[PDB]
């Protein structure tokens, strides 16, 4: 197995996947690495298994249909994985914890949002449809773009949104378009 966490790229107290060479800190993995369970399979392995069991699940889909899906176990897992893929980018640090807004010439958002809040919301089964999760994720970046206006720091929101969107299209097998 790897000797660094797949998500944050640091060593420490790591839990090793039994079915691939990846390793994780406890709370870097999503869901948090399960207490017992030998063997243990990581979220990358669990997603791969879904795909292998239903090869047709990789045919293209319409985003509108994906968003209306109820958060049954497989959709719950796909959203957990998509959230984890965002945390895998180091630029996710800017969006992880609760933000505050005090900048001359800007007003903070009506509905603040951040990655750890989405993480808790998933853990607590607060989303009933995929749409709920995707709306909160997109809100994170939209709030950032709006608040930072013309400051070049706005680009961090663009960059992390692009990682989110690319992974959304891959995980949920959204039909390719120009
Ligand atoms: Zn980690
Ligand atoms: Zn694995
Ligand atoms: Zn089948």
């Amino acid at each position: 197995n790897s000797n660094i966490c797949e998500v944050c790229n640091k060593w420490g107290r790591l839990f090793c996947c039994d079915t691939c060479p990846r390793s994780f800190h406890e709370h870097c993995h999503i869901p948090s690495v399960e207490a017992n369970k030998n063997p243990w399979s990581c979220i990358f392995c669990r997603i791969k298994t879904i795909q292998e069991r239903c090869p047709e699940s990789q045919s293209g889909h319409q985003e509108s249909e994906v968003l209306m899906r109820q958060m049954l176990p497989e959709e719950q897992l796909k959203c957990e994985f998509l959230l984890l893929k965002v945390y895998c980018d180091s630029k996710s640090c800017f969006f992880a914890s609760e933000p505050y807004y005090n900048r001359e010439g800007s007003q903070g958002p009506q509905k603040p949002m951040w990655l750890n809040k989405v993480k808790t919301s998933l853990n607590e089964q607060m989303y009933t449809r995929v749409e709920g999760f995707v709306q909160d994720m997109r809100l994170i970046f939209h709030n950032h773009k709006e608040f930072y206006r013309e400051d070049k720091f706005t680009r961090l929101g663009i960059q992390v949104q692009d990682i989110f969107e690319k992974n959304f299209r891959n995980i949920f097998a959204i039909q390719e378009t120009s």
